Formats: structure tokens, sequence, C-alpha cells
């Protein structure tokens, strides 16, 4: 724990609906809406063997703000030889607000359909 | 026909309707068993129109079974689910129009409903 | 013919998401998002023909659905700021795209049906 | 090793669905549904320790999720009577199954994640 | 000074009842309900500035609260069609009336606080 | 009698059932007019049994007008409300048992409904 | 004769509050609370005969309803930890005590129905 | 602003259902649950001319804990010359948790009945 590494107050889990297994090595970039309305690169990384992303931020760097989770669905499908639909699966939301909170972004991937859900815990 | 019940099956892999999918509609009897109500395959549109009439679709518990296994297996894909089952109490508060959407992938399905008040 | 059709549905009430705002944008040469078309969803959650077969050209399109405002108007504070659908249209030639959106306060699903015209 | 796991989520609330009744059924030789297990989802909407690798055998399994009891307690009249997951388990060696169910009053989605131990 | 004030609360969520339509009427000599005020509650679930001590005259008033739409918009099926508050106002001189409402899908409570200016 | 519509009236000031309260039950007509349905006065238990029968109490929008003004003035008290109104849609999804409770105070009142599935 | 009845209701479902635990106590001379009754509500949501006219003596009584576990077991995060009704019973001759509680996650209402015995 | 005095993150509004006016100068005592499950005195203030309570705590002292709000309904009705049912009306809850929040406690009094409500804000 320091300045945005290892704590787990935000986890992204990506699944493959076609294969019925976790979506591994999916590129994704977490952004943060700056006062000048533009997106500041917050976190960068790929999904593990479990199809998850751990310790993206600390309970100190993950402050109140608008976040963009850009999941690279296209490169996942194109690597499997599939011509999909979306350029990327995007998730835009306001974080913590009431107080420090835990977030899980689940994304169910099909080439021509994506399903995104948020699950909130009470820390 | 009056289309008071509509079933639309879609393929989430192809990004097009799921064609020639076997689906059987049933109705729960007094002895808690399933009585054969309807039978039909999905058209070019991936829809099933003319399932039942306005008066034949009486109040009861309906079972819409979509044979997903046969659909995926006839493409060379061994799927997870044997089928997809939609069980719901119909009309209940008088006659209503039902729209059932099914979005399939080998290891996942999603069923939705839209109830119209005529 | 309607080359782009957008349907929005409410998973909570089981009905079309009426009067939802969708702002369509096309990726310009300088990689900026240029306003293409804006509109509200009908009583059927259908955004009937936003564009012509000629206006809707080859390019990366962004369909931004304001779900936050749909939910907030209904007394619900949703998770998402909006729903995004970013795709590449008319790459291989003219095509008929049908975007289906399914909304719940903390979950959304966007599915597509692409077809060869006529 | 936990061969069967069931997760239930609330798409409206954005939280696990708690105390939802799930009843597992194995298919018999005479095409009838024999019971297997019963359970209300944990605070995590999870249902761990349902079966054992020895108890989990070659057959067609049914998973009944009482979505109706869930929505009705919340003051909501849902569309579905329940949600049904019907699948053949361990037809080609023992495997680890995770059944995920995403619920909304008038819509539900079910996905399966299979991994070899 | 604000003569007529309406407050509406959500007993289920524990927060003000926002975007709740209310229409106020006044009984006419011909026993017909004449329009008086019409406004959808704000973030605070409160409704002020509906009248002036001058416009708010003698007669029987009706405060029709559209609780049904409020609950239906949440996907909740309520019991009541609405909530009526029928009362005689300013009979013995002008009075300051606060009309509070507490809503639950199958229950509503309405209380009144009268102040002498 | 069958008791598909019950009305219990309680005194929050006295902690006793509201005895001799006048109540008039109405039913909405096709012309949006309130047609008289039943008219009784609360018992020693503050209740009203024998208002209607399961078959007579058909689907529709019902109005239960509770004469609180008569009740509080008979005690010397100056009440706020002219009455306590209860407007609801009865049956719809088959015959249902209804129990309308009313807690009375000079300047407050609360209605609660207990719907049972027979 | 039933000298103590506890009726618990659900203002969200409009049904009796099923399987609510309530513990009754009687304040001792040292102001400590002695156990009197404990039982979870039935399908009726009512809790009759928690005592006899003999056991139920003069004193300050505490009816504690576990509203938190009721709501959390339904999947709702409520406001209050519990709901406590405290009162002096049979102080001026034995009476018939009826404690009613109406439950909403962030609100509760309690009433008293004191009747002369037999 | 100090150690639980002037900020406004907790109010107690008490109404009279008999008179139809705010229940004026009613006794009410706020407590906080200690580690040994004992009730420690926190605030003792009577309802104003508006039947409200202000000057109870700061955002500083009002910390994650269980709070007991005891309304003396018995003394209010007896002062009026009525023999009420309830010994008191008690509100027991957990405050802040996620983040520091504003809590309004509404109370409606009748000699043999009481209705209590909670209104929680965004901070």
């Amino acid at each position: 724990t320091g300045t945005g590494e290892s704590k787990c107050p935000l986890m992204v889990k990506v699944l493959d609906a076609v294969r019925g297994s976790p979506a591994i090595n999916v590129a994704m970039h977490v952004f943060r809406k700056a006062a000048d309305d533009t997106w500041e690169p917050f976190a960068s990384g790929k999904t593990s063997e479990s199809g998850e992303l751990h310790g993206l931020t600390t309970e100190e760097e993950f402050v109140e703000g608008i976040y963009k989770v850009e999941i690279d669905t296209k490169s996942y499908w194109k690597a499997l030889g599939i011509s999909p639909f979306h350029e990327h699966a995007e998730v835009v939301f306001t974080a913590n607000d009431s107080g420090p909170r835990r977030y899980t972004i689940a994304a169910l991937l099909s080439p021509y359909s994506y399903s995104t859900t948020a699950v909130v815990t009470n820390p």
C-alpha cells in the first residue's frame, strides 16, 4: 500500500460467454475525468488467468470522481479469429460519493453482445 | 392468430437471429404437470409468430422451452445448457401481449420480457 | 430502409425505455467525436431512422444512450453515467445495424443484429 | 475442491441476491427429477459446499432459483416464476463449475465458467 | 411567510419522495373541485410557494398526492391509487398549514401542523 | 357474507377501537363517477364485517370514505380532515382478500392494506 | 382470554410480517429486565398467548422486535437495530393488551389496543 | 464547532398528532454505545419552539457507532394531563458507516401511538 497499488477497493472481472471460461490478457485502461473534462490515464493493465484485475488502486488514490473503464474486447476476439462488433466495452461511473466503497465490474463477453454489471460492498 | 405471445431467439456469436431453433410451449395442468400447448421452429427473422390466438392463450403458467443444445451442436459447438426454459404466469390480470427475447452463446443465455397492455 | 435502428428496454418494468436521449457521433479525421444525430426514444423505445442510407457513411460510430437521466427521472440513482456503443459501420459496404439496449439501474446489456441490405 | 458454485446477483440493486432459495436436482434413469441439495444464497450471493467430487456424477442436472420470492419480498411483481439451469456435469472427467445468475424483475441472464482441476 | 407547505417522505428508502406530483383543489359553491396548485416535489421532497396569504382563501381543500406513479417508477406495485388530504382551511382567520406525507407501497401516513400568524 | 373487504378503525388518542365511525364504500363507474357500493358503521371491535360477498365484490377502483370529522366532534375535539379516503383497485389478478386499517388522531391518520391470496 | 398479543405488519408487501423475533421483558425492582417471552411470528404475523392472566402481572413491560434481522434476511439494509415498545400493563386492574407494529426499512409505527377483559 | 456541539449532522423533529403542532419542550437523551455494550451519555437537549433539536453534535464527534435516541413521551402527555401508554419512544440505529452523513429523526406522538422515521442525506 502506497500511492495507487495493492488494496483491492475496485476489481474488474471479464468473462467469455462463447468459451465459458475467464477472459485472459484482455487489455484495459482506467481513466479519470479531469476538471478540463478530458480523461487522465489512471491505471493500465491486462486480465489474469482468473480473468480478473487485482490491486489497481489504494484506499487513498481511488478518490471521488468520474471513471472510464475501457475494456479491449476487439483484440480479444480478433486474436481468436473472430470478427466482433464493438471497438471496446466501456464503463463510465461516479466513484465512492457517500464514502469509501468497494466496486466489482463484471463484463460478460460475446462478439456481438456485451453485458456489464456493478456489485457494491460496504467498507 | 393475434400474436399475444411472441418469442425471438438471437445468436450473440454471429450477431444475427437464431434460425431453426426448436421451441415448445406448454401449460401447467391441475395435476402440476406440463401439458403440450405449442410447437415451432424460428423463422428467417428468428421470431415465432402465430404461436396462439387471443382466446386460446388463456390464464395459466406457461413453459417456453428453447432447444439451444441442438442449435449449437448443429454448428459443431458442444454447448453448456441442454436448453433454455422460460416459465411465467400469463395474462393474470386480464389479456396482455407478451414479448420474450432470448440471446444465446454456447455457455450463456439471457431471457427478457416486454408486456403490452391492449 | 433505416440503416441504423436503436431499441432501448427497461428490465425493471418490462417495457420499452421511452424518451431516452441518444447522441450519435462519428470519429472525424482528427480522431474527435463529431455530432451526427440526436433524438429521444419513442413509446416503443425505438429510435426510428436517425439517418439516411447516404448520410450514414463508413466510419467509427459512437451511440451514447443517456441512461443516468432515464433512471434519475424515475427516482433511481443508477451506477453508469451513460451507455456507450462504439463500432465500425459500413466498412465492407452498406449494412443494416440494429442496436438493442437492456437497462437495469446497476447493469446494462447492448446487443447487435447486422444484415445485408434488401 | 468445490465442484459446484452458484452466484446470484441483483442487477437493480447492484449487490448479491441474499437468502434466495436454490434447489439442485439430478435426472434419474426413468427421466424424472430426483433432488440433490437445497440452499439460500449467502451474504455474497454465493452457494459454496453444495456437493462433493464423489457426489457429483455423470448426469443431467437442474438448478432452480426462486427469483420470485426475492422480487416479491422487495415489493416487486416479477415476470419469471424462477430461473432454470439444466446441464450435463462431468461427462468427460471431473470439472469445476460456476453458475452465475444476473436478475432483473423482467429479465435474467445465466452464464457458466468451466475449469479443469 | 409561505401559507401552504407540502412535505412527502419515503419510509422504504428513508429519504424525501422526489418527483411526486400533487394537485391542490378548493371546493366550489357548486361542490366542484377548482384547480388551486400543481407541482412535482424537488430533491428535498418539499413543496413551497404554492400560494400567497391573499390567494389562499376560505373553503375545503384537497391535496391529491400521486403516490402510485412514484412507486410504479421504481417497479414497485403499490396499494393506493393516490393519497387525498381533504381539509377546511382558514375558517377562523388565515392559518399556516404544513401537510406531511409518509409513504410505503402498502401504507401511508399523513399528519397536519397548524400555525397562527 | 364472505368478508373479502375488511375495514378496522382505531383511536390512537384513546388506545381503543374507533366505535360508531360512519363509512361509505363506493365503486368507480364507466363515466368516472363514484356509485354507492356499501354503507355501514364500525362495531365495538372498530371493525366492519358483512360489507360484501366474494362474487359481488368484482374488479374495479373502490373508495372507502371514513367519517372521522363526525367521530372527533362527538368527543368535543376539532379534527383536521373532513374524512379519511382509501382509493384502490380491487381483485385484478383474481379474487383477493383486503384488510384496510386506519389509525385515527385529531390531526393525523394512517391507512394500511393487508392483501391475502385465496 | 389472550392478555398479550403482538401483531407485526409489512408496509412493503402489504402482508403480516412473517418470522419476526420478539422478546418480551418485565422490569425488575433493580431496573434490570427479566425475560418474559420469546417467539418468532407465524404466517399470521401475530403472536398470541405469550402468557396467561396468572403469569402476566403488574409492571413495566418491554416488547423488543428484531426488525433488523427481518429486513436483512429479505436482502434489505434497514435503518433501526430494533423496535422497542415499553409500557405499564395491568397497573389499574388486568386488561387485554394488543401491540401492533407496522414495518418499513427506514420507519416504524406502533399502536396500543387496550380492552376490558371478558 | 468542537467535540460534539454545532455542525448539524443529527436532528430530532417531534410532532403532536392530538394538537397538530410541534411537541414543544419534550425531554430527549442521545447516547452512544461504548465497547462494553454500555450506553454513554452523548447529548441531552429539549425540543425547541419548532419541536426540533439543534446543537447536538459536530461531524468530528459523530463517529461510527450505535446511537440511542430516547424521547420522553410519558412526561409530555402527563404535563398535558393525559395518562399515555408508552414509557418512552426509543430510536436505536448505526450512524455514518460508509461515510459521515446527516440523519433526521421524525417522531409523531399520540397518547397510545408513535410513528418514527429516518431521512439520510448525501455527504
